[PDB]
DNA sequence: CATTAATCCTTCCCCC
DNA sequence: GGGGGAAGGATTAC
């Protein structure tokens, strides 16, 4: 099997560069203003200019302006990036019909039935990069190996504007010499549980009784990590349908007053129903981020799909339920819709 | 300071 | 005992 993964480079910022090319060369920071005080918010992403100086995603916009007061700061326009992403995906779609659009920025391609070895793969890689560069003026990085996970890892090593092949020989070496923390799916919390069990490389998973590993990190991750270390991992590249749509907003200020929070919530619902576009959910969840950044949520599945007015009144009850069951003030409020017909 | 969504886990619950 | 499905939370990653 030959898997080709494609990840677009500093994507939102690159798109903002593409739409106003003057930005090239300057440090560009795409960020999400939360409407509280001025420059309250976080960084969605930044280009490599900004990222050289520690300005990355998640950091507050205030920390970034301390570091790079004279960088260009731009509000996020996801719908634009979304439309551009769709178009790029369609190019890739003309190199295989076996394609998993994982996210706005990433896609994997099964090209087993197209090319025949890792050289031809490399060629296919360049001519795809070359294409997206021509057609859309966007830099991507390309990673190639025998499964999805190693193809993704390949790309992470290669970025930016890279291409890399991990042939069946280097996989064997990486099972031994790659940090478990650099495996897809192993966030902080998992990585620290694996150091405690004395697992710092992929191979050390074999060392331990399955049933203990299952205890610490769950069966599914255990099996995933085990299969990976045995050169046995091989999930198929499959299309994926969106299962959930929703939206959270930040309030100008924290609150527990029902009437103060309602309008934020109703706005969240309307934006959600527009985004649904002829999709009908049987389930609704109200989510709240509390003053100290804990997350609480309350849901309901219906035997039928949900009208807009039903969502309005049902959300208010669920919000009432959240307030009655947690005494903290609420910072962000929103909805998620799911279980489409 | 701190701005969408998938999948997994645990706990209930109903019931053969 | 165990299937099935719902709720609420935990974790990850973009
Ligand atoms: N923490 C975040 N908050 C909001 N949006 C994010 C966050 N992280 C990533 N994104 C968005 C912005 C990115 O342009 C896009 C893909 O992220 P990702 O591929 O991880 O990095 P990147 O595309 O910014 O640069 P690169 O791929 O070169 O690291 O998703
Ligand atoms: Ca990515
Ligand atoms: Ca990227
Ligand atoms: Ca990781």
């Amino acid at each position: 099997m030959i898997v080709l993964f494609v990840d677009f480079d500093y994507f939102y910022a690159q798109v903002e560069e593409v739409l106003n090319p003057s930005l090239k060369g300057k440090p560009v920071v795409v960020c999400v203003f939360s409407g509280r005080f001025e420059d309250s918010g976080a960084v969605a992403t930044a280009n490599y200019e900004a990222r050289k100086f520690g300005v990355k995603a998640g950091i507050p916009i205030v920390e970034a302006k301390k570091i790079l007061p004279n960088a260009v700061y731009l509000p996020m326009r996801k719908e634009v990036y979304q439309q551009v992403s769709s178009r790029i995906m369609n190019l890739l779609r003309e190199y295989s019909e076996k394609i998993e659009i994982a996210s706005i920025d990433e896609a994997y391609l099964d090209i087993s039935d197209k090319v025949r070895d890792y050289r031809e793969a490399y060629n296919l890689g360049l001519e795809i990069k070359n294409k997206i560069l021509e057609k859309e003026k966007i830099t991507v990085t390309v990673g190639i190996s025998k499964n999805k996970v190693f193809a993704k890892i390949a790309a992470d090593m290669a970025k930016p504007n890279g291409i890399k092949v991990i042939d069946d020989e280097e996989v064997k070496r990486l099972i031994r010499e790659l940090d478990i923390a650099d495996v897809p799916g192993i966030g902080n919390i998992t990585a620290e549980k694996l150091k405690k069990l004395g697992i710092n490389k992929l191979v050390d998973t074999l060392s331990i009784e399955f049933d203990k590993l299952k205890g610490m990190i769950g069966e599914a991750k255990a099996k995933y990590l085990i299969s990976l270390a045995r050169d046995e991992y091989n999930e198929p590249i499959r299309t994926r349908v969106r299962k959930s749509i929703g939206r959270i907003v930040t309030m100008k200020r924290n609150s527990r007053n029902l009437e103060e929070i309602k309008p934020y919530l109703f706005r969240a619902i309307e934006e959600s129903y527009y985004k649904l576009d002829k999709r009908i959910p049987k389930a609704i969840h109200v989510v709240a981020v509390t003053e100290d950044l804990d997350i609480v949520s309350r849901g309901r599945t219906f035997p039928h799909g949900i009208s807009k007015e039903t969502a309005y009144s049902e959300s208010v009850k669920l919000l009432q339920k959240i307030l009655e069951e947690d005494e903290r003030k609420i910072r962000r409020i929103g909805v998620r819709f799911s279980k489409f017909i």
